[PDB]
């Protein structure tokens, strides 16, 4: 027995497990049940607390992931498999996962809880870019990540029903947050610095929590990696959803709401899987079929108008976006674009593409996003196209939202820090035209680098290392600028007025202005008046 | 005769006229000066078409700059050179149609290249004889034959009942059309080659310049075209019949006339010239900037189609064109019409005072369309900043009145055969008398192209008689061979054709010529492609 593998939480006890890091031992609790196995009649449901348990609970092996769609677009290649299944699915997935120092900290650390992307259908907390032990490790963290429920069973909504009244996922999450709260003490963390972080669906989930009132008083800060509760992906109206649920259950042969879900409750998991990609009203990339949904009760209004009338004094919020994030949507739903040859298009091929990446978008509309994208110096250069193609996806669902975000959010009270991540790794396998794709800065907060078996440069560590230093020193205090540092230069905060961000890549931070200002009035304030 | 300098007696069709001896810089030119080529558009004949002059006898004296064509005379700022250098500088009369010629002195030897200006002022002001329309310094220095003419404006050149035998639009253009004619017949009388003849002409001159390339009967007139800071496409250049119909018969009810065409225009033709003029800007449909009451209409007949028709689907294969912009075109039009601005003071400005001028700007814009300017133009990291907002302004005039229609057009004329070149003029004149921000206004090429820093008494710099003289040369070298490059001199820097390709055009500055790629490429996507959808 080793005593600091030994906690006791409210529910009893747990044993984890002594795992090795680069630069020394960390303490890891892996496979924590959090909730009551949301099975059987428990599917579409909120999720209740876990029943406490007899013995000692073992705790060194992840737990299976939450059911989902599995990715076979390209079977084998890295760059897909590392987002895949790394346990086996299943309903019963309602487990965190915590790491520490070793030995545990002797004073109360502050909190770091990681919330998973993959479009609300898919992810794990279990993948090997989430591994928590190099922030553990090297900057003293106390790391926490959760499986919440995904797809159908996370989200599938028929509002204002008993039965499945949406939104389960996020509660999921919350129920995680609450745990901490409760226990994470036991390990040594401080539940008064709680940071919520996550990226792409992960990052709109801790924007739902902003934007949420029983989540705002289990955290105290916020960081947003490439997604937000705002945007034309992360949401569905009650009137989108109930059209959905109902659309996937006639799919699967079912059947008033009670019948409806009762039988949805007896289908075999993969059914619902098999089917939950058909019930989107258009062809498109960038959306999904079943996402958070504005039910008048987690949500009390859209997030649009709840960030337009929120009241942010006493928040804290990192934000930022990769150099390129719709470059990836393209190989998935768009015609002419392949991860194995440069995907050079044609104009037709990007008229096309356009009306995939805004679905929503009118005849006019669409001319208007293609007249405002194409060079007209070079307009049918197919480098150029393909690359304005990419920017569409990106800037529609990402970069633009993040920047309306992080500018209603700053004009009404919080401080607001912005960022741009430009480094491509060297182990990347997606093709150079991709550039930094949806995701790829991932693996440098967590820290993966420092491991000397994967092969990254070392300019590449000691930049991961920074970013770390980044990232802790916002959980930390709010501000992720080293205060043992003069020769900085200093990260400002974002506001309206001078619009101030940096980059993140190998070069020391450079501070830029306007977050693609110019094009985001495009999005955000011209292109919502063309109903 | 017989006592007389015998090198400034000539005939022409009809009659014998006396020129003058006129001294320029470098050496004397001859100059006839107020040659009629119609009888005079007075009484009956007011709103019809042109007459050729019936012979004279005797011989006619053609010492001196005749009428000026009836019009609006400019008096915002008394006494200030700006605006009193475009102002008429004979008597105004209806009683207006007559050309002048320069040549060298003596008179050429073999047939010489002759240019035509056509004036500017929006079709409703302008006149040949202004100074800065001035012939004497490029028949001098470049051995030019040029010829300027007098054509009616406002009411008296363009208002129109179409359809009507009495006033049926476009007599200020076949006035232009006539004096075209003349040429053909008369020019080598005075040593000019009508088999080698090129149109050029700014503002309104250029986009009456436009319409002769638009229209059949004056295409066997001339060889090539020069439009500078004007087009026959664009917002401003024409109007339907019905909104001509509209306007003439409104002008009608405000001077009394008092129901078919004849009676009223009868009534119109009994009013005096000045009564016209003083209700001829009240017809406009809304308050705007860079937008004239009478001008060119789309009849069917000299122009068969829209401008926008006749050149997408124009085959312009054997013609060579020039064309350019000011780096300004906008900014003057801005302290006629627009509340904030003035030629006293630094003209900074509101975002408030810039919402109200784009919808004054681009009058025929829904709330839907000004927005789309108003964000396209709005500079995201200082979306307060009054000299961005001031400057902004500028170039929302600029850019769709004039910027765009020339891209559009030089991009349409290239596409369907045209040999076309393109320049952006950004030099600033130091003796230009408007303030600082308003830059190079439009209007303020003119002075270079036809030499007048070359005269000492001016008081240019010697690098702007220097640019002159470049200027000159590259007008009247396309005047020669459709090709503004000098044949021989290989250490300039070469003039690229503009093509769809690759877009290229030049500065025209002190500097030598520097290639650019793009006219406003971008924006005028706003303007030419996007805009024109914001219909529904
Ligand atoms: N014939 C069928 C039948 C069923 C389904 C099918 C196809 C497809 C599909 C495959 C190819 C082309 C078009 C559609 N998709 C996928 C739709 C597109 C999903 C977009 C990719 C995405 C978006 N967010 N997470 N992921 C999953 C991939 N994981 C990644 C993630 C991240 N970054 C990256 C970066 C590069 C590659 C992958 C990747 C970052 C965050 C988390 C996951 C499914 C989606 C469903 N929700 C259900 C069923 C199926
Ligand atoms: N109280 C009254 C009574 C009657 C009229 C009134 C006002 C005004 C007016 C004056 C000041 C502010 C607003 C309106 N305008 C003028 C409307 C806007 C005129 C735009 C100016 C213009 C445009 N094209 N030619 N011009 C005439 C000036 N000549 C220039 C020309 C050019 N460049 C320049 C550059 C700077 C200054 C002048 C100038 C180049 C080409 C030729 C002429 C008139 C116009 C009419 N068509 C009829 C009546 C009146
Ligand atoms: C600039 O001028 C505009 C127009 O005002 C005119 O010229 C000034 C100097 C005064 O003589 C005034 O009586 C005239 O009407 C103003 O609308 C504008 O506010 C001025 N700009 C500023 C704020 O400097
Ligand atoms: C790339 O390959 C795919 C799939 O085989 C195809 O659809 C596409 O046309 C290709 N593009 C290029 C540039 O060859
Ligand atoms: C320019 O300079 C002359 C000669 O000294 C001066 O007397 C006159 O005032 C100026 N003339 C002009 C054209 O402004």
């Amino acid at each position: 027995e080793d005593p600091q593998l030994l906690v006791r939480v409210r529910g009893g006890q747990l044993r984890g497990i002594r795992l090795k890091a680069p630069g020394g031992p960390v303490s890891a609790f892996l496979g924590i049940p959090f909730a009551e196995p949301p099975v059987g009649s428990r599917r579409f449901m909120p999720p209740e607390p876990k029943r406490p348990w007899s013995g000692v609970l073992d705790a060194t092996t992840f737990q299976n992931v939450c059911y989902q769609y599995v990715d076979t677009l390209y079977p084998g290649f890295e760059g897909t498999e590392m987002w895949n299944p790394n346990r086996e699915l299943s309903e019963d997935c309602l487990y965190l996962n915590v790491w520490t120092p070793y030995p545990r900290p002797a004073s109360p650390t502050p909190v770091l809880i990681w919330i998973y992307g993959g479009g609300f259908y898919s992810g794990a907390a279990s993948l090997d870019v989430y591994d928590g032990r190099f922030l553990a490790q090297v900057e003293g963290a106390v790391l926490v990540s959760m499986n919440y429920r995904v797809g159908t069973f996370g989200f599938l909504a028929l509002p204002g029903s008993r039965e499945a009244p949406g939104n389960v996922g996020l509660l999921d999450q919350r129920l995680a947050l609450q745990w901490v709260q409760e226990n994470i003490a036991a390990f040594g963390g401080d539940p008064m610095s709680v940071t919520l972080f996550g990226e792409s669906a992960g990052a709109a989930s801790v924007g739902m929590h902003i934007l949420s009132l029983p989540s705002r008083s289990l955290f105290h800060r916020a960081v947003l990696q490439s997604g937000t509760p705002n945007g034309p992906w992360a949401t569905v109206s009650a009137g989108e959803a109930r059209r959905r649920a109902t659309l996937l259950a006639r799919l699967v042969g079912c059947p008033n709401d009670t019948e409806l879900i009762a039988c949805l409750r007896t289908r075999p998991a993969q059914d619902l899987v098999d089917h939950e990609w058909h019930v989107l009203p258009q062809e498109s990339i960038f959306r999904f079929s079943f996402v958070p949904v504005v039910d008048g009760d987690f949500l009390s209004d859209t997030p649009e108008a709840l960030i337009n009338t929120g009241d942010f004094q006493d928040l804290q919020v990192l934000v930022g976006v990769v150099k390129d994030e719709g470059s990836y949507f393209l190989v998935y739903g768009v015609p002419g674009f392949s991860k194995d040859n440069e995907s050079l298009i044609s104009r037709a091929q990007f008229l096309a593409g356009v009306r995939i990446g805004v679905p929503q978008a009118s005849d006019l509309a669409a001319e208007a996003v293609v007249l405002h994208y194409t060079d007209w110096l070079h307009p049918e250069d197919p480098t150029h196209l393909r690359d304005a193609m990419s920017a569409v996806v990106g800037d529609h669902n990402v970069v633009c939202p993040v920047a309306q975000l992080a500018g209603r959010l700053a004009a009404q009270g919080a401080r607001v820090y912005a960022y741009i991540f430009e480094h491509r790794a060297s182990t990347l396998t997606w093709p150079l035209w991709m550039g930094v794709p949806h995701g790829y800065e991932i693996e440098f907060i967590f820290g993966l680098p420092l491991d000397p078996s994967l092969n990254y440069t070392t300019e590449e560590r000691i930049f991961a290392q920074r970013l770390m230093k980044y990232w802790t020193n916002f959980a930390r205090t709010g501000d992720p600028n080293d205060p043992r540092d003069s020769k900085s230069p200093q990260w400002p905060p974002y506001t309206t007025a001078a619009q101030q961000y940096v980059s993140l890549n190998l070069k020391p931070l450079e501070v830029r202005r306007g977050l693609r200002a110019q094009t985001c009035a495009f999005w955000n304030r011209f292109l919502p008046k063309l109903l």
